[PDB]
């Protein structure tokens, strides 16, 4: 009765969802191509210059010219580019889905005497060259050493440990970190004005700063010297 | 003497390197512009209306058009898009480079019973909650005090932890994993033939599979019932 109806609907719902997903996937190539081309075509036109005239003479052309006809390998190349971009977007979305997660570890290392709870050092002494990213700390040392080490804490975690470790490479970036920190410290109605200034207004600043490009190396060398 | 020359040359080398780096950075936008132009130059891409005859009358080629005349705001937008794409690409490249050495942490926590330690277990883990998932290994189990889990792998994958762990959501992927290994289990002179077959024959394959697209949902539903 209803169970048979439910079983059929489940297959029917699966079929409808598959149709919708296929439509979305096909559009993503097609829609991505349309949008990117418009990015070219907003400052451009809609006409296939490579639209041949051997078999057809139709003026339909204009991007996705005529499947096999006219530009064939180039439509395929655009499709491959779209597929690669889709894969990149999927990787980005996978990282975003990971996010803080709460299960993900960064599993970092840093020298300190802090502890999340009651931790007896028992004369924890065994040091080594490069204290950061030391041995596995499964009490891997000349002896066990009564070792307690870092679990995967909760935060951006992996990224935070990443840039903290990478900060040693360029401490100048670490200096600029407070600048961006207070810049992001601004309220929500800050990015709006930032975008408004960013919209247009950019060509003039770019043109003016073009002379400053030679000036930039001079200042960089001056600070490099001192 | 020569030491003074040595000190002076450092700034000179810095200036030369900065000039080269600026040239490369600027070319990267130009390189991207040229490459996508070629993607359009597959059709030919031999005209741009962004150099309209408002101020000047010279048709400025078809890629850069006029720096400011007529369409330049769309040219600037294309430049900004290229900059964003370059930023994404270099971020991806840095992430990829961060993993080959295997220095990048990959502390994993998944249900298992593999044992490699000195005089281990006889207390082990008795967690009857939170399923079989494991949390940060300070001491994962609610009552674990002498706990010791598993250290990160030297195999250059790190992310394979989640790749196999999160794979439990879709065991069908695990089924295809043997096929993936079989395909990977090939000589170096295999990818070349694969590329040769893929080139210029993917059109007919795509055309044939297009009829199979409706057939594919039917088979997928049938196995879903199966």
């Amino acid at each position: 009765m209803e169970n048979i109806t439910s079983g059929f609907l489940g297959p029917l719902l699966v079929l409808q969802a598959g149709f919708f997903l296929l439509t979305r996937i096909l559009t993503i190539p097609q829609s991505l191509d349309s949008w990117w081309t418009s990015l070219n075509f907003l400052g451009g036109t809609t006409v296939c210059l490579g639209q041949n005239s051997q078999s057809p003479i139709s003026n339909h052309s204009p991007t996705s010219c005529p499947p096999t006809c006219p530009g064939y390998r180039w439509m395929c190349l655009r499709r491959f580019i779209i597929f690669l971009f889709i894969l990149l977007l999927c990787l980005i979305f996978l990282l975003v889905l990971l996010d803080y997660q709460g299960m993900l570890p960064v599993c970092p290392l840093i020298p300190g005497s802090s502890t999340t709870s009651t931790g007896p050092c028992r004369t924890c002494t065994t040091p080594a060259q490069g204290t950061s990213m030391y041995p596995s700390c499964c009490c891997t040392k000349p002896s066990d050493g009564n070792c307690t080490c870092i679990p995967i804490p909760s935060s951006w975690a992996f990224g935070k440990f990443l840039w903290e470790w990478a900060s040693a490479r360029f401490s100048w970036l670490s200096l600029l970190v407070p600048f961006v920190q207070w810049f992001v410290g601004l309220s929500p109605t800050v990015w709006l004005s930032v975008i408004w200034m960013m919209w247009y207004w950019g060509p003039s600043l770019y043109s003016i700063l073009s002379p400053f490009l030679p000036l930039l190396p001079i200042f960089f060398c001056l600070w490099v010297y001192i």
